[PDB]
């Protein structure tokens, strides 16, 4: 169910997030910052249409978006995409095409945590959020 996912939720940890945005082509510098940051997810409905936004000292993003309707998006690393967003038995599914590239975010609920996990080819990620 979407509905369990809206609300704010909080980074408390991350594994690989390095090589996942490096892999993505984020320079050094930029990739020190992103990773010591603690950003908000927040998931939010109004009919069929979802909002996903990203509240950090490092970046703020936003994206609406009806599930299974292919959408443009601009990325927190500035690359621009081509997104579809469905809903696989309670997993939130995120596939972005750019340049013949793909990359997927999965976020799942597990133990009351929203667990993101985020693939480029071999690179892969995971990142927990708590609900606030
Ligand atoms: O997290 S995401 O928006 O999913 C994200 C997804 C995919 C690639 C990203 C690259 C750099 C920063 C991100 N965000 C970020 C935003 C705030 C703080 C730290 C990193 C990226």
């Amino acid at each position: 169910m979407v509905d369990a996912f809206l609300g704010t939720w909080k980074l408390v940890d991350s594994k690989n997030f390095d090589d996942y945005m490096k892999s993505l082509g984020v320079g050094f510098a930029t990739r020190q910052v992103a990773s010591m940051t603690k950003p908000t997810t927040i998931i939010e409905k109004n009919g069929d249409i979802l909002t996903l936004k990203t509240h950090s000292t490092f970046k703020n993003t936003e994206i609406s978006f009806k599930l299974g309707v292919e959408f443009d998006e601009t990325t927190a690393d500035d690359r621009k995409v081509k997104s579809i967003v469905t809903l696989d038995g309670g997993k939130l599914v995120h596939l972005q095409k750019w340049d013949g590239q793909e990359t997927t975010l999965v976020r799942e609920l597990i133990d009351g945590k929203l667990i993101l996990t985020l693939t480029h080819g071999t690179a892969v990620c995971t990142r927990t959020y708590e609900k606030e």
